[PDB]
């Protein structure tokens, strides 16, 4: 397994909750970068979910949250399992 802790750079107004409150995961050896993302989108969600109402007014539609996809990468901005990744929902990162 590979122990991730994750830093979220989605949104300012609600980066540090993300941090806070979804960023550990463990990890299989060999799951691809893609198939992760997917489980740390999921826990954005669910961390978010109780939250969906009031975070209109902080310009954040938990609907489309929930359709796009989430991009993970390592701080050589490479879609490649670390100890530390980004998660944004741009298509590159530069650490």
């Amino acid at each position: 397994y590979k122990s991730v802790n994750i830093t979220f750079e989605l949104d300012e107004r609600i980066d540090k909750v993300l941090n806070e409150k979804c960023s550990a995961y463990t990890v299989e050896l060999g799951t691809e970068v893609n198939e992760f993302a997917c489980v740390v989108a999921d826990a954005v969600i669910k961390t978010l979910q109780p939250v969906s109402e009031l975070l209109t007014p902080l310009g954040i539609d938990l609907d489309e949250w929930s359709m796009a996809t989430y991009y993970l990468f390592d701080e050589s901005g490479e879609f490649k399992l670390a100890s530390h990744m980004y998660c944004s929902f741009y298509l590159e990162h530069h650490h």
